[PDB]
């Protein structure tokens, strides 16, 4: 029972979904596409590779062919499926409840791509046609996007390409004013800029990269995301971690629902929404490249089989499956790498804890009543399934740290910190980037007519890292940053999850 879009051109309604503050919404919400009377067609691969490439070392040929293809991608009529708001209002269409599961026989069901395995194929069906159309509006059969690498130190500040005025193409008005001034991006954004040296900013940055596709992105089910299909799934470690954190930092905070990134209903309309996601598709490549255990693709029938639907440059409905997307060298593009050999943020495992920086009595979850509220600094004491587990043990399976059933009012912005086996001396030298953090839980707005969650953290390196792999017990603390004056949390347990080949 995979999820199928259904005839975006028959079956599409208002979007109602992820929007805190439907009144004096600054982008509209009838985000249905155009109706051409067009017959879906099945999806072909192409002939001949579109180097895709950093945005902060662009020629002025590759500058210009962009900021001209957005500018001829504006100048379309709003009608065309091809128009700068035709193209905004799909995000908006599959995020924020435009269409149902009426193929599978649910009509009373929305369909959600975000939060769950749904999340990385369907944006990636969504830049390819999305990159196809801008490449034919300038007679460019090799146009190729470029990507935000905010992962590499001179690329993490917002590339002045897409800075300036009204003149400018690539320009948004709605954007966070204090953001845009050549500082650096902050990966794990809450929604309060953090007082720290720029070189402090960098360095955990990279902390993030290797959070999301090392320590937590141990599994397919950890990277991607949850199980979903048709009729709460987890959230992968990338979605709920860096991913968002952009969208927040990048959105103007003054504005009703953060428009235009802070929420999906309005991302579209910000032309660094493409080019944000342009990178977190190259995570996929990357995540796969460091050829780690247990970095594979999804095999599952239910997912390969999963569809969407996109208008091609042609004007022509084309259904596109997942199965056709894990191959980069068939949709004929990649990514331009540095020279250098390694990448700066591989080796950006948090530092090793000293004993001499650590010294107890906390309830455990037997003597916890659940589901327990979020409402101030959350402790307790997790059994282990195991300890003392050999390199043998712990290279064939992973201890997960689970946190389920994480219920919350979705209205707005919800972020909280995860710390495991906090037990540092009170005049000792805290960083963002310390071991003891086991990363974070954050989500965009994506309420229906309280969300439930579920969130999942890699402890193989953490236990290791704060000296506590010989420990019966792990101390979890979650620490609530934003929207969590309602959060709840249902379920907490670890679980060792065997690495598949
Ligand atoms: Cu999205
Ligand atoms: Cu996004």
């Amino acid at each position: 029972a995979p999820i199928t879009a259904p005839d975006i051109t028959s079956i599409c309604k208002d979007a109602s979904s992820g929007i805190g503050n439907q009144e004096g919404a600054i982008r509209t919400r009838k985000c249905c596409p155009p109706s051409l009377g067009k017959k879906i067609k099945d999806f072909q691969f192409p002939n001949d590779v579109r180097m895709r490439w950093p945005a902060h070392k662009g020629t002025k040929k590759q500058v210009d062919d962009y900021r001209r293809a957005i500018a001829a991608m504006r100048a379309l009529p709003d009608d065309d499926p091809r128009s700068f708001v035709s193209q905004a209002k799909i995000h908006c269409a599959y995020c924020n409840g435009g269409y149902t599961q009426v193929d599978s026989g649910f009509p009373d069901i929305d369909i959600q791509i975000h939060n769950s395995w749904l999340f990385f194929p369907f944006h990636r069906w969504y830049l390819y046609f999305y990159e196809r159309i801008l490449g034919s509006l300038i007679d460019e059969p090799n146009f190729a996007l470029p990507y935000w690498k905010w992962d590499e130190p001179k690329g993490m500040p917002i590339s002045n390409i897409f800075l300036g005025d009204a003149s400018n193409p690539l320009y948004d008005q709605y954007r966070d004013a204090n953001h845009i001034e050549d500082r650096i991006v902050d990966l794990d954004y809450d929604g309060k800029d953090k007082d720290i040296p720029d070189q402090q900013q960098v360095a955990c940055n990279l902390s993030t990269v290797y959070r999301d596709l090392v320590r937590n992105g141990v599994d397919p089910t950890s990277f991607f995301g949850g199980k979903y299909v048709a009729g709460d799934p987890s959230v992968g470690s990338v979605e709920a971690g860096s991913h968002t954190a952009v969208h927040r930092w990048v959105g103007d905070p003054t504005q009703p629902n953060n428009e235009d990134m802070g929420n999906f209903y309005s991302a579209g309309y910000d032309p660094v929404f493409y080019i944000h996601h342009a990178n977190v598709d190259r995570m996929w490549k990357l995540w796969k490249e460091l050829r780690l255990p247990g970095h594979v693709d999804i095999t599952d029938p239910d997912w390969l089989n999963a569809s969407y639907v996109f208008y091609d440059e042609n004007k022509d409905l084309v259904r596109v499956y997942n199965k056709d997307c894990v191959n980069l060298d068939k949709l004929k593009y990649n990514f331009i790498e540095n020279s250098k050999e390694v990448f700066p943020w591989r080796n950006s495992r948090p530092p090793q804890r000293r004993k001499s920086a650590q010294v107890g009595d906390v309830k455990t979850v037997e003597q916890t009543k659940f589901p327990v509220r979020l409402n101030q600094i959350f402790k307790v004491r997790v059994k282990r399934p195991a300890v003392n587990r050999t390199e043998e043990e712990k290279d064939q399976a992973n201890e997960v740290l689970l946190i389920k059933k994480i219920k919350y009012d979705s209205g707005k912005f919800v972020k909280f910190d995860v710390f495991v086996n906090d037990k540092l001396k009170d005049g000792v030298f805290t960083t963002p980037c310390d071991p003891e953090y086991a990363g974070g839980f954050a989500q965009i707005p994506h309420n229906d007519k309280v969300m439930t969650s579920t969130a999942r953290f890699g402890l193989n390196e953490l236990l290791e890292d704060t000296n506590t792999e010989g420990e019966e017990y792990a101390t979890v603390t979650l620490v609530p940053r934003t929207g969590c004056e309602d959060l709840t949390v249902g379920e907490i347990k670890i679980e060792l999850v065997p690495i598949p080949k």
